């Protein structure tokens, strides 16, 4: 049974230094009206401690933010934020020790995904690394991880932490553009040293729909797969790749979102579940609500039932998103050539 890192402490603590006010709140609220935490195994988090932040955070920059929290411009750097980070991080932990222990097959923590932090360098909005925290703990069990990120921006942090080894591969399918953020993860990274070929970026533009979208990641996560052979994987699903997200860039929806994680799901590796970037509140609870049904396997009734922020989902008041009307801006030749290149990379691995 997948485990679910939830308490109403930590839902508490995510929504109040949050860049998005109460996300985690109707996150789990959407996910309880449905009841589907009665098909999990509710796992409380644990706080990450210094030792277990310092797997990948250098002491130096935990301990500035630590007194911040209570020179800033050296680490990229809010009243609190290092108590916050470290739940993050904790229950990203948390859940891949679920998953070391042999407590499930999968594990979700939907508050986590911060992929842009650096081991001494916020960035992004993001103070920890929790995606690689979950990451390094999982190597003490697995030999060889597949870090998978479809969230509209490239995992930079993830990569760049694990940019010269070949025990953790990363995959990022992105928007990349001349201007859009961070600017990194060309299909021409591909890391360095004896890590080279073991960072896959997939850049695409904007106006990407489900069909398409799936194609590619089914394509590469196919080719990756026999190449890599991992024995766990970790998958960020930030949400704000979909219809409606003020980025308005992407323009997917959570069921082709549901297909990259269902072609995942079949691998039966130990799976460490996150979020990501998301700025549609309403939107993000659909995303990930209806991916937690996938896990489960479950079909989910199309009307929000009522529960506390029922008024949030208008003016449909249904679990489906419809794609904008707006083009797809990606040349099938464009991504051919990107799919081609990546090909040509795994073939060294
Ligand atoms: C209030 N408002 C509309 C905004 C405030 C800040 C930014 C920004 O700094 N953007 C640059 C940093 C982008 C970080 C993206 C984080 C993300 O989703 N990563 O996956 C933009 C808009
Ligand atoms: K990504
Ligand atoms: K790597
Ligand atoms: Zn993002």
């Amino acid at each position: 049974v997948p485990v679910y890192i939830y308490s109403p402490e930590y839902v508490s603590m995510c929504d109040s230094l949050a860049k998005i006010p109460k996300r985690a709140s109707m996150v789990h609220s959407l996910i309880e009206a449905y009841a589907l935490h009665k098909q999990m195994r509710i796992v409380k988090p644990k706080v990450a401690s210094m030792e277990e932040m310092a797997t990948f955070h250098t002491d130096a920059y935990l301990q500035h933010l630590q007194k911040v929290s209570q020179d800033s411009i050296e680490y990229g750097l809010t009243e609190g934020i290092f108590d916050y980070a470290a739940a993050i991080g904790g229950a990203t932990i948390t859940a891949a020790q679920c998953l070391i222990d042999g407590m499930c097959k999968v594990a979700i923590n939907w508050s986590g995904g911060w992929h842009h932090a650096k081991k001494d360098e916020a960035s992004g909005f993001c103070y920890l690394n929790d995606a690689v925290l979950g990451i390094l703990r999982l190597r003490r069990k697995f030999e060889r991880i597949l870090y998978v990120d479809l969230d509209l921006h490239h995992g930079d942090g993830v990569e760049d932490a694990f940019s010269f080894t070949s025990k953790v591969m990363t995959v990022s399918l992105h928007k990349f553009s001349p201007g859009f953020f961070p600017g990194t993860g060309d299909v021409s990274d591909v890391g360095l040293g004896k890590g080279r070929y073991y960072s896959v970026n997939v850049p695409i533009q904007d106006g990407i729909q489900d069909e398409k979208y799936y194609q590619i990641c089914e394509s590469v996560l196919k080719e990756v797969y026999q190449a890599f052979n991992p024995k766990a994987v970790v998958l960020q699903l930030g949400a704000d790749t979909i219809a409606g997200d003020p980025m308005c860039s992407f323009n997917m929806t959570p069921v082709g979102i549901g297909k990259c994680l269902k072609y995942i799901l079949q691998w039966q590796l130990a799976t460490l579940i996150l979020g990501g970037g998301a700025y549609n509140l309403a939107n993000t609870a659909r995303c990930w609500t209806y991916l937690t049904g996938v896990i489960l396997g479950k079909t989910l009734s199309s009307e929000i039932p009522d529960h506390e922020f029922f008024t949030a989902y208008g003016p449909d008041y249904v679990l489906e998103i419809t794609p904008s009307c707006r083009p797809d801006r990606n040349e099938p030749h464009r991504i051919q050539q990107i799919l081609n290149y990546i090909k040509g990379n795994l073939k060294h691995v």
